[PDB]
């Protein structure tokens, strides 16, 4: 039976602790893949971590230059959340140095691009099987959510991006069902950015938010039908999600251009014309994490908050975060349960090693008590090498 | 179908070796969690060996410093009982530095303990989802059993403390049912102290023999009800079962105050007015291990026992102990079967290394033949480091 | 339910990258086994990665002499397509060093063939159990496909030579249900040699594609009925599939003697009377990969070609490659999809290094877009040793 | 439902190479247990190898002394047959320094003893769970198989040993149902000596042949009904079966004296009065391996036979052998198949290395075309230690 999508996100006070996988910690000494670019998503039964591994252990010489994005090696593969990925635990899905996954209720659908930079192919498959294939039609470097697809009523939904990192480029949203592109719609976005959105469902309906790398930072956002018929904006609140980006001030429904240039993968979830924001806590670096409860946020452009709740200290590294879902079907609530995971990266560029890879830490959004703290990757670098 | 817990404990003569997971001398080379505060608990179906990860592995540089009891990076998993618990075998359950665990008859209730000192949130997850939050009410170390809640009939039973370690604290029952919270109780116990308690169901009622960390030599229990309706006292035994604790001598049916300061988990089995105790062999120490059977000493004051089982030499180091059992749905019996463990300490403080790791044996009650030994961790300490 | 094997092959336009498993990058640090030999096969339900370890794992002593082909500890294992082969993720299945295997939409047959040079043993086992033997026939290196065997309607059948490898041998083919021999026939090919062929069904006939390791350039093929009776040829397109090879020209329909001597593992896929022919791109080493449509080059003899899509670069050690078929029953399409892998050789002869090892790479047919490229073995030789 | 066990054994030609773990060879880099008592045992459904373990890895120093036979960290675990025994792919079954498992259709009855010398027990589990425990009844090293135990009709069968290694002993025939003792008898056996029997059922009746350490070059046997009425010999054939013996000569139907102290664990299966013999090569030494067909062997005291399939060769290191069964509602076949395995020992007494542990080789007996070759260990000692 198919994942409805058709409740409405639960009413939430706070973010309770779900997972914590240690995974640079323990592959000090264990045999742990070198690894970005995390993401969990679920399904009627289980949850899983995938994620982007460069095709190498840590500790060991072939992580050497893993800072480096895309290669050959790449793949995707799954663990069972909160367990350090290792060969011994892992599934392979894809070969992909960009990703994204969820499930429609019945299989999982994965989609995996690889290839060269002008003209890479997301593969996807359906139950492992490959249904689909989409290729690069800007012939430069195609790339998708890093995070899990969005599914209502059997249909899955994802956003990829082809073109300029530094300026203008395309942005279209897919509809597939059973691994199969069913309908495809291009933004008519002039002005916009958007990249690695977080993408969740609400009542029959999709939202993403996502990164503007070019001169956006707020988030832009964009929210459609089962139909793809769309609407586009940016995070109005002066809390300003993406990183780097000014100190919080006077927001934008357009891009705020101060500090607008790169970005960091993030996510938001829009409850009425409030948000809750997951942010790092630094301006300028991928350093601590928070969620901001912003009661009027979504519209308005004030820097006024309500709760801030603590999730990594500014002292400590953090990196990409995403939205995932937990659905009706697997948890018996009468609401889709809001969740979101933290990848904390070490080493490159901002430390001195040879390689570059992620922790993950994961919360879900809960209607009772909860505490702010600090839980950080807690490797100390460097390595043996 | 819930597990019942309607049917009383099985009569037994002994104990009989169940398991031994022989983990810190695997670890010496494999890849094996540091862990401590071990626990086993089963299903209808399994039993599973749950424990706090350091977020760390044996013989690597991040065992440095795991004599500490609380971090951000310790984590509640679990593995099938006997195997030693690798980031291979183990399944991920909650972020946690305490914990409780317990099957219904249908899913795992999990109850992890993180953050703050001042602040901590007890999360409960049943099959894995997060369904309540229990948060510190005293804001100072909320902490729970290290072993398995006790069910009967669909709803389960935990004991959380919250205050000082050495004076008066604050004590209660929980009550829950599919891993929501629908009753809890405080203990009215003035003079008394309870933590780490084992609890076990019999005949549709629970009893906790727990830990008094203040002034107790002796052990105090809770017995109470589905409705949470208690009674309260100290195990009345002249046979002490804290560690540290006097010479055998004149029990009281409140705490014995010589040696009561400190203490360490462990477990009792009510048989009528009979007790059968575990315990270290040490006064002063956690070394060694016995099983004494006192058929008086659940009322009576006297130090006189009829029979002593050997589990762990004095010789030996020994640790943290706990009550499981196993179901009639589980084993086919018409009775509940009691059995125990014992957490082998290995490292600070009693020994020179950087690190405190512990591995587990296991016991069962049976109605037949059985012999005392000693099954001790075996490790050759210090390791490579 | 057997799988059918009624369905013809599956009209496509490329091939998409399906897998890569990276399994020297990962055997650096991890236990990873040294094999050699790899191939896939797929059942109604999963797919798994068959290989010939050598009793030993990647930069260990025991990898010492692995150039080697036979030895008693040589095995057939499986594991899931994808994952890096190690002791703690694979699946015995028999003692071997020549071997083949496949799923009937029951059980998995294997042929694993072990014993001396004189006088070798394939033994054939039914969901592991063994359900028969076929025993040397000619007393020189009796040996098997490398690939998978080819079901339909509920028989499954291989192809077996026995004799020189510099001349005239002798070549069966075997029909067998339930694991059990039930029928097999002589090929009577004066002039042609047969040797690890890469068999597959289409509408309920079987095709082999195969090695001329006496004095052909080209592949012979052998294409037969569920009833053994068969043609013979050689693919006549001057497109050369075999390695080594002299460069394109005029083909034949028997060997083409320039280079023809030795060989190397190898595939193609008949459409009509043309040809999907994967191959080196090295003339002279087994180096590089690619993919070429030739649409008349089953039956004519020019050395034009459509379509080649790049799989491994020629500056990229490649090795041995095979098919292997996706069933209706398992993908839910009306046809069988065509799917090959390659054998990514490390080591010797080669490589100054104590061992040889494979990693593997696989692409599934798609008539959808897709993208030449090169996705190598990706390890730096030499190891640790 | 329950393994009938009503059938006649297969009638077979020859043993075809069933299985090959490498484990030695495996665990000069991974993570392998050392062990020794290895032994194959099959449900309906599977085939697993059980061992007893040292509570430690190859290549660790927790492997120093291995040589010693008993102590409290050995432990039975069992792992899928062919795959080392590792800490990732081993179940837990019991602690024990002696065992025997085997499965009635229903669950596995594993029996492990541990404890002292002169007052070992063994427990008995049923799916895990503890069903029996029998305590040593001659306080002097209470023994069994290290081979599987003999099911028949929903009852399985065992034997086991206590008293003096050097002389008359005490000898008991143990009947379980669901894993509880529900008849023994002990042997009228003056001048015998049974230890570790390799247990088999044929036709509802079970036939066991064992170790005579005191005064027999040959095999002791017993045969039993299901109601433990038995009959005694040794084989007859002078065809001598135990390590160490005699040159072949006049056989005896009892002990043969020269060469009669100590032995070897081993097997062999009665066909009418014939013998299938299995025995080292080496009349000395723990040294190579061969089947030897015998067709008036079992009752007759010539040393003729029929037939020699080589196994291991005399330059090789062998140990232990026991036989295995596959039953009817494993196979589908009409008839019991016989199959057997070798312990292959490395290290202490024979080689200058601080540890002793086995890799295993399995046979089963075939009705079609075999060859004998060498299979043995590979290993390269010493080790890095
Ligand atoms: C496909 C790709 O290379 N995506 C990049 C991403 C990208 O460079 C920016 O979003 C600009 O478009 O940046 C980052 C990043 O850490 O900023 C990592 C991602 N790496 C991987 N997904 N491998
Ligand atoms: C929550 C917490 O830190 N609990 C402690 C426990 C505690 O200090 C005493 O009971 C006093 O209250 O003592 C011990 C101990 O070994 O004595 C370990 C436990 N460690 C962990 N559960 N991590
Ligand atoms: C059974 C056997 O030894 N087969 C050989 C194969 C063979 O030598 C040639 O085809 C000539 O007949 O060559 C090769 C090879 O790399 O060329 C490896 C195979 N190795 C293994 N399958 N182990
Ligand atoms: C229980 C016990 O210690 N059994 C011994 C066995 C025994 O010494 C002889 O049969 C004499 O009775 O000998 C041997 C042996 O290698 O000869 C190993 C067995 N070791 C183990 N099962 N652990
Ligand atoms: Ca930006
Ligand atoms: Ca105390
Ligand atoms: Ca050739
Ligand atoms: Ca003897």
């Amino acid at each position: 039976v198919k994942l409805a999508g058709n409740s409405s996100l639960c009413p939430i006070n706070g973010w309770a602790v779900y997972s914590k996988d240690n995974s640079i910690r323990i592959g000090s000494k264990g045999d742990v893949f070198v690894i970005r670019e995390p993401f969990i998503s679920c399904s009627h039964l289980e949850c899983r971590t995938f994620f982007l591994t460069q095709g190498a252990l840590l500790n060991d010489k072939h992580s050497n230059g893993t800072v480096k994005d895309r290669s050959p090696h790449r793949t995707l593969m799954s663990c069972p959340v909160g367990e350090a990925p290792s060969p011994y635990n892992s599934r392979f899905e894809s070969v992909a140095w960009s990703a994204s996954a969820c499930h429609d209720g019945t299989s999982w659908l994965t989609i995996g691009i690889s290839g060269p930079d002008n003209g890479a192919v997301a593969v996807l498959k359906y139950n492992g099987i490959i249904t689909d294939t989409i290729k690069s039609w800007r012939n430069n470097i195609l790339r998708t959510q890093e995070s899990e697809c969005a599914c209502v009523n059997g249909s899955c939904f994802t956003v990829m991006t082809d073109g300029p990192s530094n300026g203008q480029a395309s942005y279209k949203i897919f509809k597939m069902e059973k691994g199969k592109v069913v309908k495809s719609v291009e933004l008519d976005a002039p002005n916009y950015y958007y990249e690695e959105c977080s993408c969740y469902p609400n009542a029959g309906e999709i939202t993403c938010v996502c990164r503007d790398n070019w001169h956006g930072s707020n988030r832009p956002w964009v929210s459609f039908n089962q139909n793809l018929e769309y609407q586009i904006g940016y995070i109005c609140s002066g809390v300003f999600g993406d990183n780097p980006r000014p100190n919080d001030g006077t927001g934008s429904c357009g891009p705020v251009s101060s500090n607008g240039a790169y970005g960091v993968k993030g996510f938001s979830f829009k409850y009425g014309n409030g948000v809750w924001i997951g942010r790092t806590k630094s301006t300028n670096s991928r350093s601590g994490f928070e969620m901001i409860w912003d009661p009027n946020g979504w519209t308005e452009t004030d820097s006024s908050f309500s709760v801030k709740q603590d999730i990594v200290a500014i002292t400590d590294w953090s990196g990409y975060s995403g939205s995932f879902v937990q659905h009706p079907e697997l948890t018996g609530l009468d609401c889709i349960r809001p969740c979101f995971w933290v990848e904390l990266i070490r080493g490159r560029p901002k430390e001195s090693t040879i390689w570059t890879s992620g922790s993950s830490i994961s919360f879900c959004g809960v209607n009772s008590d909860t505490v702010g703290w600090s839980w950080p990757d807690g490797a100390e670098l460097p390595f043996t090498i």
